[PDB]
């Protein structure tokens, strides 16, 4: 799965302007279903979008990131 551009900027608004880091289960099904309307997504896909963040904020919270 590679999330279309439109996706991946609902994505970041959801984690930027949200500030959602570890959503519920119910949120990810939410989320997925206006997802859906711009292409192929499951909601595993969001779970592990938001969980590659999260490592992502951790190396970014070291001395060389």
């Amino acid at each position: 799965w590679t999330p279309t551009t439109e996706q991946i900027k609902i994505l970041k608004e959801l984690y930027y302007n949200n500030a959602i880091r570890s959503p519920t289960a119910d949120q990810i099904q939410k989320i997925t279903a206006r997802l859906r309307q711009f292409g192929k997504i499951e909601g595993k896909n969001v779970f592990y979008w938001f969980q590659n963040h999260k490592a992502r904020e951790r190396q970014k919270k070291r001395f060389n990131g």
